[PDB]
């Protein structure tokens, strides 16, 4: 027949799909951004304490850098100043996990082509669900820019 059976298995194993850098489909992210571009700790911002610290953007695993300069900057007043220094890592709020798996990958700026940039996400390993931290540092406590 077809319903009834004894053996079972289907076999559905496909290759790594890549995701159109264009036609790509935009997805929920939470990242926390400081406002002193700050790798320190989660305790500056978990998750559920404030909605100034993790913020949703509907951005793309196949971003690049720059993508996710906008999404952050767009949903974060604090970066749309010019010559803001923001340092995209990934870290997990206070979980079942050691804590040591928080680095950054790469920073951007509010309008300055940086190196990493023309990197994109999936490079940092960036999927779904994954936690984003990034550093914002203003222009007004920032030694490296253009002032003194």
């Amino acid at each position: 027949g077809s319903h009834m059976r004894v053996t079972q298995e289907e076999i559905k194993k496909e290759p790594e799909k890549p995701i159109d850098r264009e036609k790509t489909s935009p997805l929920l992210l939470r990242v926390f951004t400081t406002n002193n571009g700050r790798h320190h700790r989660m305790d500056e911002f978990s998750r559920g304490n404030v909605p100034s610290s993790e913020l949703q953007i509907y951005t793309w695993m196949d971003a690049t850098l720059k993508e996710l300069t906008s999404l952050v900057k767009e949903v974060y007043p604090e970066a749309r100043k010019k010559g803001t220094h923001f340092n995209f890592a990934i870290v997990f709020t206070d979980v079942k996990r050691p804590g040591y798996r928080v680095k950054e990958i790469g920073s951007t700026m509010s309008g300055r082509k940086g190196t990493d940039d023309s990197m994109t996400l999936q490079s940092q390993k960036f999927q779904i669900g994954d936690y984003l931290d990034i550093a914002i540092t203003p222009p007004n406590r920032a030694p490296p820019p253009s002032g003194r």
